[PDB]
């Protein structure tokens, strides 16, 4: 199962509302997580089960599913949120990542 | 840039030597890292720059490169090593993962 993640990279400003998308090549139910990775660090879990926030993750993050299309939205981009984001499906094993989205300041 | 990881899954007993391979679709020098992921947890960094161990990673893990071929070796598999392992190239941005290798008991 492939996850088609887009955009690959984007530039945006503090305060912007921005959405990253991940299309599963087939039904993965709700077995999708999103992660954030900074250079030099391992990825951190942000969202699990498509739409549930991990503890500590701020409310400006949200996830949603509609069929095979998954989105991560940040409602007001903050300086800490500039990073690379990955979707992962873990419906089959081993799980598969999207190719990622680098979120850079404009 | 694609990292083709092999095999998708393998089974082995405690005390076995296990090797996992990642072939880069072009020369990426040494810009490859390896991660371990357990179910329910975010990936943990094991190896960076193809062959350097992160602090805290036991000596039984090693990484090597030959051209576009990257190998993770676990010299003597321990009960704490059953997990899914990913290579990741960071020659381009955003970095891209291989498809993963599930290492399972048997």
């Amino acid at each position: 199962i492939q996850m088609t993640q887009s955009p690959s990279s984007l530039s945006a400003s503090v305060g912007d509302r921005v959405t990253i998308t991940c299309r599963a090549s087939q039904d993965v139910n709700t077995a999708v997580a999103w992660y954030q990775q900074k250079p030099g660090k391992a990825p951190k879990l942000l969202i699990y089960s498509a739409s549930d926030l991990y503890s500590g993750v701020p409310s400006r993050f949200s996830g949603s599913r509609s069929g095979t299309d998954f989105t991560l939205t940040i409602s007001s981009l903050q300086p800490e949120d500039f990073a690379t984001y990955y979707c992962q499906q873990h419906y089959t094993t081993p799980p598969t990542f999207g190719q990622g989205t680098k979120v850079e300041i404009k």
